[PDB]
């Protein structure tokens, strides 16, 4: 579990946004595994926005931060689960690192802020859904 708060957003995976996520609806896009849902109380998380690709990201299987070297966001092959079958996730990125599926929803970040949330993993990789191309997040 994990989520991003920005101004009067909340950004949290897609596969496990709540019933309050789903009524307060802003936009999801399935491809991703990110949903983004409305919030009265205001955020002051700071989005990156760059092509940083080394940062630090949150495991709480571990209850500890690992800094990482991440590759570009793309679209990578995601093995099917409860919540999605088998397809090409975009805007994905991966690490070599530990991660077990609670882990979904832990912060990646680099000096210029949140980078993204750790979305997928498996054989010592694991993978953000990076959200620094949502400009809208911060407007
Ligand atoms: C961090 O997640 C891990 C990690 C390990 Cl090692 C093993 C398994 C997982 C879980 C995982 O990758 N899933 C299930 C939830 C939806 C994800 C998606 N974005 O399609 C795919
Ligand atoms: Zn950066």
């Amino acid at each position: 579990s994990g989520a991003i708060y920005v101004g009067n957003y909340r950004v949290v995976n897609r596969h496990l946004a709540t019933h309050n996520d789903w009524a307060n609806l802003v936009w999801e896009d399935s491809s991703r595994d990110l949903l983004v849902s409305s919030t009265t109380a205001q955020g002051c998380d700071t989005i990156a926005r760059c092509d940083c690709q080394t940062g630090v990201y949150y495991c709480s299987s571990r209850r500890k931060h690992y800094p990482v070297s991440f590759s570009k966001p793309s679209l990578i092959f995601v093995e099917a689960s409860e919540y999605y079958p088998a397809r090409y996730q975009s805007h994905l990125m991966l690490a070599v690192g530990h991660s077990e599926p609670g882990d979904c929803g832990g912060i990646l970040r680099c000096q210029h802020g949140v980078v993204g949330i750790v979305s997928t993993g498996g054989n010592g990789l694991v993978g953000f859904a990076d959200v620094r191309d949502l400009l809208w997040l911060d407007e």
